[PDB]
């Protein structure tokens, strides 16, 4: 996740169902590794 | 329209094959929309 | 697009936010080829 | 918890790869979703 990518999408209500799933994504890169081998574990 | 930027090649590709469905659907015809949401309510 | 898949999600508003975003996928399989295919050559 | 049903194993592994980013944004220190947030603020 190092290069930035533009998107254009037409209707309020899609940039918005859009930007709410851009913060998860580029916020799941933050959680500290162990949380997320934990959280990845009781997936299966 | 509207622009959003997103880092992170998978990052883009999610987000691009969302906004290729959250368009498309306004071309589906308008009675299939319909039968999808009809035959959704008698489920849920 | 052919077999059905389960899946949990915990939150309200993240349920929410998947059913629209899973509402739009299954529409996108019933846009006529011609539709699809004019949309897809002006996304260039 | 909730469920859905999906059809069409593409369409399930988009939903899960976004179920998977809006569960782990739950583990991220907020702090760090603060400063995001505020970053995001400062430009929009």
């Amino acid at each position: 996740d190092e290069d930035t990518y533009y998107l254009q999408v037409r209707g309020r209500r899609n940039f918005e169902i859009l930007m709410e799933l851009k913060r998860s994504l580029e916020l799941m890169e933050l959680v500290p590794q162990p949380l997320v081998d934990s959280y990845d574990q009781q997936q299966q």
